[PDB]
């Protein structure tokens, strides 16, 4: 179903800083609509480098099905703006990204949440899945916190919708998350649904660690040379070797052996639903 509505970005002002990325600023704003009165309370993500009409296109391809998300774990398109610069308008999210979150009630969150968490995001990713979209950039910082117990996937642009014959997206240059991306995607900027995984896993990995950088110290230079000499993430210390062992699945280099966000959802629920055999946090009944 179509939704997706194109504004003036002529009738957005942008009034605090919420963030930025390399890939664009985020703002609070303000929707006024043209000949109306009443102003709305919205945030503008704008991306910070100007696009070519295939990369308006592919963006605008994408948006269509970001406006139109039925998943309780996905942030749904609310406008967009073209013109010259492109700005994705979007529901304010006032608790912030889940990245942000971990790292100041990490002496809070217990196993519930985690292994929650997970199956929140597995679920927002197997729709996109469903919808042909591929990600292209999960990370923790992209996942937005609702309500501690409830979770949202956001897109800052750099989705791709597949082609209804395409199972790949080959990308041209630009700058990189490298320390979220598969190997393909390293090597010959090659994105499928199952590098998504691969990028689900550091999430993982992310949130397990109560939000500690991969890799922190190796510059990004190297990190495509010690993937293939067999070296990932490290195992989280709350970690049972069941829960690591699966983001360790999501690192195999052959992307044909990695499980398929469905297989994800099933083994993360059945997790979700006895936390405490899973994960070993410290004063975990005490939260």
């Amino acid at each position: 179903q179509a939704l997706l509505r194109i504004l003036k970005e002529t009738e957005f002002k942008k009034i605090k800083v919420l963030g930025s990325g390399a890939f664009g600023t985020v703002y609070k704003g303000l929707w006024i609509p043209e000949g109306e009165k009443v102003k709305i309370p919205v945030a503008i993500k704008e991306l910070r480098e100007a696009t070519s009409p295939k990369a308006n296109k592919e963006i605008l391809d994408e948006a269509y099905v970001m406006a139109s998300v039925d998943n309780p774990h996905v942030c749904r398109l609310l406008g967009i703006c073209l013109t010259s610069t492109v700005q994705l308008i979007t529901q304010l999210m006032p608790f912030g990204c889940l990245l942000d979150y971990v790292r100041e009630h990490k002496d809070n969150i217990g196993s519930q949440y985690l292994l929650n968490w997970c199956v929140q995001i597995a679920k927002g990713m197997n729709y996109l899945e469903d919808r042909r979209l591929v990600h292209r950039d999960l990370a923790a910082r992209n996942v937005l916190v609702k309500t501690p117990q409830h979770v949202k996937i956001t897109d800052f642009g750099r989705a791709k919708l597949l082609g209804a014959e395409e199972k790949e997206y080959h990308a041209e240059g630009g700058k990189v998350p490298i320390k979220w991306m598969a190997l393909e995607s390293i090597l010959h900027r090659i994105y499928t649904h199952q590098s998504d995984v691969w990028s689900y896993g550091v999430t993982v990995w992310e949130l397990m660690t109560f939000g500690s950088k991969p890799y922190d110290g190796i510059p990004a230079s190297e990190i495509s040379s010690i993937l293939e000499k067999g070296e990932r993430l490290p195992q989280p210390p709350i970690c049972t070797i069941d829960v690591y062992m699966i983001m360790r699945k999501c690192w195999m280099i052959d992307a044909d052996s990695r499980p398929k966000f469905r297989e994800l959802i099933i083994e993360f629920s059945k997790m979700a639903r006895d936390p405490q055999r899973y994960l070993v946090i410290q004063g975990d009944e005490r939260m």
